[PDB]
């Protein structure tokens, strides 16, 4: 086992839940009101956080976070989610997309 092979699982890992939040996210675009949808956005951000955290990778890990927060509020009910809420969940999500395809680069 070597960090370069573990940093090999970490992106393949972390492109399933990038997969997942896609998948999620246009369903929950045809009902915003999606409360599981909404949940199911949540759990695959919080778990990106902590795999982040766990290679020490401070920013994904703070970008994350700050998304998370976004559906968190959403799963609350403290925001709404709007087309313009939406364009910013799925900004982060590309960036995160790109944050990957840079370890392996």
């Amino acid at each position: 086992g070597s960090h370069m092979e573990y940093l090999g699982v970490f992106v393949d890992e972390t492109k399933e839940y990038l997969q997942n939040l896609n998948d999620t996210l246009l369903e929950l675009e045809k009902n915003p009101e999606d409360m599981e949808l909404i949940n199911e956005a949540f759990r695959a951000l919080h778990t990106l956080k902590g795999m982040a955290g766990t290679m020490g990778f401070s920013s994904m890990a703070k970008l994350c976070h700050t998304l998370e927060n976004i559906l968190d509020k959403a799963r609350n009910s403290e925001i709404k989610i709007t087309s313009d809420l939406l364009d910013k969940i799925f900004a982060g999500v590309d960036m995160i997309t790109r944050m990957v395809d840079k370890i392996v680069s």
